[PDB]
C-alpha cells in the first residue's frame, strides 16, 4: 500500500534516502578538513545543517508513509 | 584533537555510538514495515520508531555543531 | 466440603474464574475488532486460545473438587 | 461467517446456551447417592467440553 502515496516503491525510495544521507554525511565530513576560512568553515556548517534535515525528513516521511 | 578537546570524545567513538542509535531507528521502523498490527499497536511502534530516529537524528546534529562551536 | 478439600470458598473461586474467563474473552473481542494480519493475528489468537484454557480447566478443576 | 451461513450475533446465542447448560450441571452438585453423584460430575465434565469446543471454535472462525 505504500505504492499508492507517490506510484513509487519502497525500494525506489531507499535510493533517495542513501542519496540524501550520503550527500549530507559528506557536507558533515568536509568540516574534518583542515585549511579554510572561519566565513567558508561558518558556510559549510550551515550547508550540513541544510543537507541532513532534508535526508532526515525524508527519512521521517518513509515511516509516515507506512500507513 | 580539536573534536576531543571540545566534547571530551573521540570522533572514532561518537561515530561508533551514532551508528548503534543509527541503526536501532532503522531496525524499529523496519520492524513496523514488517508489522502486521493495527490501531493502538501499530501507533506505538510507530512512535517508538520516531522517537529512536530523533535520538539518532539529535546525535549527529550535535557532533556537527561539536565541529568547532 | 469444598473448602475443605481446596483451602478455598467456592464464592472465592467463582470469582477467580469470573475474571479469567473476562480476560479470555476480552482477548478474543480484541482480535475480533482488531485489523491485524500475519503474525500479529497469529500471535494475538494464541493469546486468546491460551488464556481461554486457563479459564476452562479453573472450572474443571471446580468441578474435579466437588466430591461425596 | 461465510463457513456456516450463520453470522457471529448467531453463534453467540448458541454459546449461552452451551454454557449455560454446563453451568447448571456442575450446580447440581452443590446439592444424591455415590455413584449418581459420580453420574452428575461426568455430565458436567461433558457438557462443559461441548461449551468450550464451541468457544473455542467461533475462535478459530475468525
Amino acid at each position: 500500500k505504500y505504492t499508492r502515496r507517490t506510484g513509487r516503491t519502497w525500494a525506489d525510495d531507499q535510493a533517495t534516502y542513501n542519496r540524501l544521507r550520503e550527500e549530507a554525511d559528506a557536507a558533515r565530513q568536509k568540516l574534518r578538513e583542515s585549511g579554510y576560512s572561519g566565513a567558508e568553515y561558518d558556510q559549510l556548517r550551515q550547508a550540513a545543517f541544510d543537507l541532513n534535515r532534508k535526508a532526515n525528513q525524508y527519512w521521517e516521511q518513509m515511516l509516515s508513509d507506512l500507513r
